[PDB]
This record gives structure tokens, sequence and C-alpha cells, in this order.
């Protein structure tokens, strides 16, 4: 006996937006009054310690389209 | 006995867009008051601290249209 | 006995984005108070520490794609 | 004896006056028609047909803002 | 003795007036038709075909924000 | 004997007035038509066919903003 493989995926795909316009966008996050009292601060293993600080992100694609194709094949 | 592989993984898709315009984007992060009181600021081994920062991102591509194609093969 | 492979993908994909007129964009963090107050402040190994600190990174990318593909075979 | 005087004022004092924020979308579309032998005018007529038209007016929107802080020993 | 005098102020005063965050979608869209031998307006008319209007006016909305922070010892 | 004055102001005072944040998603379309065999306008006329306007006014829109920090020992 004899062993045989044909791997033949076809992709005709199509992954699209026609978007007529993304308009006016705003982000503006505030703070406010954070306070912290102690002796000690203290920190002693892989601590993240994030004291009234802010991260922001703003993203807007034209078009956001994501296409995400894994093949795999195996033999033993 | 013998072995026969054959591999033609075909791909012939369409990952686009049409934007009409990305407009007025405006991102304005405000930091607010923060305090901090103690006798130690005391840290040991992969502390991140983050006292009152901003990290900002602003990520505005014309598209943002991704493809991630992955092969494998693997015989032993 | 004998072992073969034949590794031919074929890859015809378009990935693309036609777009506007674009991006008026304004970007401008910050304005705030941060304070830290302590008799010492001891960093011993792998810290990071952002006080009151601005990190601002920005991208316009447009009549932009992205496109990755990975090819791995392992005979054995 | 210790004074330790520290407001703090993180306040917003805001006017959104007029045609703000809004969505139109195809506005018009539609036909239009005027059909005459003659239109006439002779006297401080306005005549509109089949226009679009926006016109906002906001002599409003103002803002005051008065603080006083004082310390006397 | 000690005196500690910390006012913390958050407030927001806000005036949104007029005409916001509407969404008007495909206005318009239909047939109007006018036929005649004459249109004949002679004085003072306002005449209005198949026209869209967005009129707005705001002479109101403002803020007015005052404070006092004495402190006597 | 000690004094410590320190207010903190991040406020702040906005006017947002007239026309804005607005879309304007293709206006205009279909037809206009005025068919006639005679146009004749000769007083104080004011005549729109088939045009888009967006005409703004804002005498409005002002800020004041005072404060006082007398500290007197």
């Amino acid at each position: 006996g004899s062993v045989q493989i044909v791997y033949k995926p076809v992709d005709l795909s199509k992954v699209t937006s026609k978007c007529g316009s993304l308009g006016n966008i705003h982000h503006k996050p505030g703070g406010g009054q954070v306070e912290v009292k102690s002796e000690k601060l203290d920190f002693k293993d892989r601590v993240q310690s994030k004291i009234g600080s802010l991260d922001n992100i703003t993203h807007v694609p034209g078009g956001g389209n994501k296409k995400i194709e894994t093949h795999k094949l195996t033999f033993r």
C-alpha cells in the first residue's frame, strides 16, 4: 500500500466595504481628581500600578476589512 | 510502498475598501489632578508604575485592509 | 519506496484602498497637574516608572494595505 | 498654627448653540417642477423653487465665569 | 491648630439649544409640481415651491458661574 | 506659623456656536425644472432656483473669565 494526499483549497472570496464618508469623530476623556496617601507603596513582583493615568486609542480605518486564513497539513 | 503529497492552495480573493472621505478626527484627552503621598515608594521586580501619565495612539489609515495567510506542511 | 512533496501555493489576491480627500486630524493630550511626595523613591529590578509623562504616537497611513504570509515546510 | 489653602477646579462651562452635531442624508432627491407661460415678480417678492437652506443665527451662547479666593490671617 | 481648605469642583454647566443631534434621512424624495399659464406676485409675497429649510435662531443659551472661597483666620 | 496657598485651575470655559459637527451627506439630487416662456423680476425680488445655502451668523458666542487671589497676613 501507498499513501497519497491532494490538498487543493480554492478561494474566490471578497471582503469589502463602500463607506460614503466617516464624519467628525471625537475622543476627549477627562481624568478627574485622584489622590493616594500612605506610609509605603511597596511592590515586589510583576505589579502593574496605574494611578490616575489615561491610556487612549483612536483607530479610524477607511475600511477595517480583515481576512485571516491558516492552513496546516501534517504527516507522521 | 511510497508517499505522495500535492499542495496547491489557491487564493484569488479581494480585500478592499472604497471610502469617500475620512473627516475631522479629534483626540484630546485631559489629565485631571493626580497626587501621591508616602514615606517610601519601593519597587523590587518587573514593576510598572504609571502615575498621572497619558499614553495616546491615533491611527487613521485610508484603509486598514489586512490579509494574513499562513501555510504549514510537516512530514516525519 | 519513495517520498515526494509538491508544494506550490498560488496567491492571485489583491488588497486595495481607493479613497477620498482625507484627514483633518487633531491630536493634543494633557494639561493636568501630577504630584508625588515621598522621603524615598527606590526602584531596583526591571522597573518602569512614568510620572506625568505623555506618549503621542500618531499614524495617518492611507492609500494603505497590510499583507502577511508564512510558508514553513519541514521534512524529517 | 498652619493653614493649607488648596482649592481644585476641574469644572467645564459650555455653550452648544445653533445647528450642531446633525446628520442630513440625501436631502432633495425628488423632482420639483414649475411650468408656466410667465413668472412675473414686481415688488419685494421672495421666491424659492427646489432650493435647500440651512440659515442659522446665534446672538446667544455666551459664558461668564467669576471666582475669588481671598485668604486673610 | 490646623486649617485644611480643599474644595474640589467637578461640575459641568452646559447649555444645549437650537437644532442639536438630529437625523434627517432622504428629506424631499417625492414629486412636487406646479402648473399654470402665469405666476404673478405683486407685493411682499413669500413663495416656497418644493424647497427644504432648516432655519434656526438662538438668542439665548448663555451660562453664568460665580464662586467665592473666602477664608478668614 | 506657616501658610500654604496653591489653588489648582484645570477648568475649561467654552463656546460652540453657529454650525458645527454636521454631516450633510449628498444634498441636492433628482431634478429642478422651471419651464416658462418668460421670466420677469423688477423690484427687490429675491429668486432662488435649485440652489444650496449654508449662511450662518454668530454675533454671540463670547467668553469672560475673572479670578482674584488676595492673600493678606
